[PDB]
């Protein structure tokens, strides 16, 4: 039996991060952890392993295609050795998990291996799997105990042949046809992994556009496009009516119009569902002490992240908002931030969202659809990669940065790029509408040339002045 | 034939062509001079474009021929060098870019006259043609624009075959089996990158103590040295070349010694890159009859409307001072016509990042710590090594840190210092950092996306803000 200041169940990007946070803060630490490695989510199963793939994939396209070959890169041969581009996303996902062991032992937070479970309004008690126990009595408990893959009724998910993204981030082949439920930002990321690896990729999604919720329509449809241009196939407004696995291996997969109708059939070798994910808090014990979820499952928790329970918090994946990993952070830190006395505030109008296929796609404020429902009056500045310099010296010039400015004041409202170094000019962004830049502002900074930066730039000086220089 | 305009701008390189347009934007009757056969100056023909493209062709060329690809599960028979190819995909992008200068030119109205422009009144510029023909332009203003030159290297004359400056160092028709560098600063470094990568066998001899030229941080240009070193960049620092001669054989010996003085010795190679400086392009402009003196440097000396001696007459660009950048000249350029329009002017030269796109790249903007030293600035450090940024380390391209300074008492971030992936990108967010007076409190709390390169920019100001980042 052991006590503690701060006790967060979960090493995942909001766990971990909070962990270490609170004991830099002067806080005893302990962060249990149920599973083999800390990380959670988004080292062990996503973002580390996807982004790694998404980067070997990609140079195994520009090789394998035209790309190296325009360049004077002449090569006789390019094979696919899966089992040791595999390799190196494992090294990746081993070193950081390494990693969160190491500043954990740094910040001296304390790793309990185990299932956690809150046993006492003060109390979490984390049971191994050799039923061995552990007690941990604390002033405060954080959950941080994330998500899990939303199922689709009907289908059955073996990790084998149907798949989520866990069984699609170590495929043991590749897949001669692949069929993705949800055109979503995994499916978008793991389709075109895939599709470029050599898979005949289509996603089916219900909705009438691709990457999610709050991607701007007009980018939204220039990606399709870009993407199908790839080989990327996609089925939109339509339901899948279920999936059966045949004798001779192969799937078929029933589909129809959302609206009803147009019945048809696709038959894949391998079937990846991705339409989403949900917190998961079971036999956490909240039934027991009284923490009701929302109908979606969430822990509800006011302005500085605590439940009802005054002491006991919450945060990431487990909470309402945008389920990322830089979100989940953020909440952490800000959490037990405000547990030491601090003031806590975050705004979801400006957490960006980034997809990492290529073109890449990043956005952080409000889509056109957004303004307009909401009565704004604003201005559109856009700006074609193909008229920047730096990409069209790296001859890759797809998709272009598009800025909406409120019209009265010209603050900058929203950020959309599909482009080149789309994740990384994503930030400039994001500190932009953290002071309530103008689209001016931006224009007269001093941006390097040559750069992609310089995209984002002129659209800004489009949208505030009318006219960009380059275009 | 006498033509009529409210804006002449002599020379289209970046200051030159980008203040055509702005002024054309702003409702000026505008004229662009330039003599050379295409528009872009320095940057677009023999500067920033063709490097970029040699230097992204040459890295790509290595993670394939290299262990890179490899291992990533990218398997090749024989990886080969096709140096007509990637001449070819370098030259390419510097006729589509220079030809959509002349686009734009057409797009907004800017007259461009083919022709050496002299001034040959307050209101008057005359272009003269190759065939000798002429034209005369009547002009409300006059915008000087005219760039700038290579520095020679007295003793030694650049002939762009075997003794090049960065021209011909950029059009090199097969890889030197040997080369060495007089001047380790931006050029000497990512062409002596681009070089060595493709083959070459590579040494660089700088006159002081350090690689990347004026301004750069010497903690970051010491482990961008050693990064470079380990790449098989050899440097010869603290060394002042003599001289050089071209022997029968082919090859040049080139006598070099202690910058002091003594430890006198020579080196040989089959191809020398001259590239000790850039300086102001003022020939035959008629500055001398103006009365428009030049400073020691052989810069235009302009005020803070970048209004010459005679003010309706303006200079900007690399023929002024302040950084010679291309990103400088266009945001001078245009600056410069929005104050004839009436408008505030105003720069920042401290504001004014500077990148170099070798790999890993170095970027910069604000003080050094050794300006904030000399100033007598109290302030304190927050580094964060890209080893420990996600993005970096699941690409296996772990190279440098960012490194902020900021003010010890009140947390104002004074300088950005990026060394590894991603930095030219990156400085352009510390740059927007700058330009509002941010803390480094106000960085380490904005919400940046995960996994990114910029999340170490983030933890980086965290640590100078707080004392300790998060996952380092
Ligand atoms: C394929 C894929 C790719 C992704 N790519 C990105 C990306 O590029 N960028 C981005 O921002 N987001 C990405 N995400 C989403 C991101 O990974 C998640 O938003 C993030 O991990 C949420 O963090 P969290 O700390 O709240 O939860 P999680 O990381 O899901 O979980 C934290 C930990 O809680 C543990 N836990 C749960 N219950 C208990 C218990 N009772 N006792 C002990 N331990 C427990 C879990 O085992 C887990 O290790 C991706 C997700 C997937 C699936
Ligand atoms: C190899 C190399 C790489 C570089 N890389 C970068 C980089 O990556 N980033 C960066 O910011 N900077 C870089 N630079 C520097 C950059 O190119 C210069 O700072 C920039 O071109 C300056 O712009 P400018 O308009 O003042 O002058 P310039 O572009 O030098 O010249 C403008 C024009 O003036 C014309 N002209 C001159 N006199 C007359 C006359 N009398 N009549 C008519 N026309 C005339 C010239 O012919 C020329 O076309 C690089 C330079 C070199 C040499
Ligand atoms: N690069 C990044 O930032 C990444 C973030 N993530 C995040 O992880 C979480 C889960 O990702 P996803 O599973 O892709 O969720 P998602 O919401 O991004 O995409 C799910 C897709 O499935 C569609 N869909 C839902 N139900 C459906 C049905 N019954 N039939 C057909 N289509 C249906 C949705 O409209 C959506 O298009 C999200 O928060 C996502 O943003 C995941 C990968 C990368
Ligand atoms: N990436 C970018 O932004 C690039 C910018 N440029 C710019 O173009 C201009 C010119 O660049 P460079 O030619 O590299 O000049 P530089 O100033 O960058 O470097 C010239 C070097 O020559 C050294 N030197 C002088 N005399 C010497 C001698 N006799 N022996 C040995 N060394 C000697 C100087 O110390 C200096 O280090 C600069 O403004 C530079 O910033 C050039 C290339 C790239």
């Amino acid at each position: 039996p052991i006590d503690a200041d701060v006790t967060v169940i979960g090493s995942g990007p909001g766990g971990y991060v909070a962990a270490i946070k609170a004991a830099q803060l002067g806080f005893k630490t302990v962060c249990i952890e149920k599973n083999e490695t800390l990380g959670g989510t988004c080292l062990n199963v996503g973002c580390i392993p996807s982004k790694a793939l998404l980067n070997n994939s990609h140079y195994y396209h520009m090789a394998h295609g035209t790309d190296f070959a325009s360049r004077g890169i002449e090569m006789s041969e390019v094979r696919l050795n899966l089992d040791k581009m595999m390799e190196q996303k494992s090294t990746a996902v081993k070193a950081l998990t390494g990693g969160i062991a190491h500043l954990f032992k740094q910040n001296k937070v304390v790793h309990v291996n185990g299932y956690g479970k809150i046993t006492g309004k003060n109390q979490v008690t984390a049971t191994k799997a050799d039923g061995g126990t552990q007690v941990i009595d604390t002033k405060n408990i954080l959950i941080a105990t994330g998500s899990e893959v939303t199922p689709f009724p009907g289908i059955t998910i073996d990790e084998d042949t149907i798949v989520s993204s866990t069984g699609a981030l170590s495929l043991k082949k590749v897949p001669e046809k692949m069929v993705v439920i949800g055109a979503g930002v995994i499916g978008v990321e793991l389709g075109s992994v895939w599709q470029r690896l050599g898979a005949d990729v289509t996603a089916v999604e219900f909705l009438g556009h691709v990457g999610g919720v709050g991607i701007d329509m007009e980018i939204s449809k220039n990606f399709q496009r870009i993407l199908q241009k790839q080989g990327f196939k996609f089925k939109l407004n339509t339901k899948v009516t279920g999936a059966t696995k045949k004798s001779d291996g192969k799937i078929d997969v029933s589909i129809e119009a959302a609206s009803g109708g147009k019945a048809e059939v696709i038959t894949c070798d391998v079937l990846l569902v991705c339409i989403g994910r949900r917190p998961f808090t079971k036999n956490l014990g909240l039934e027991e002490l009284g923490i009701e979820l929302d109908p979606r499952g969430r822990i509800p928790v006011n302005t500085r992240f605590q439940t009802k329970i005054p002491n006991i918090y919450a945060i990431g994946d487990v909470v309402a908002g945008p389920m990322l990993a830089h979100k989940a952070e953020d909440e952490g830190i800000i959490c037990v931030e405000g547990m030491a006395g601090g003031a806590v505030h975050i705004d979801y109008n400006c957490v960006p969202s980034v997809i990492y296929t290529h073109p890449e796609v990043a956005w952080v404020g409000k889509s056109e659809e957004q303004l307009k429902e909401e009565g704004i009056e604003y201005k559109v500045g856009k700006f074609p990669f193909a008229a920047n310099s730096r990409a069209k010296t790296n001859a890759d010039t797809d998709g272009m940065v598009k800025i909406l400015g409120q019209k009265s004041t010209d603050r900058v409202l929203g950020a959309h790029i599909l482009g080149p170094g789309a994740g990384e000019m994503v930030n400039e962004a994001a500190l932009a509408l953290e002071y309530g830049a103008s689209c001016e502002d931006i224009a007269r900074v001093c941006h390097a040339h040559p750069t992609l930066s310089e995209a984002f730039r002129e659209a800004n000086l489009a949208a505030s002045f009318g006219k960009s220089i380059n275009f």
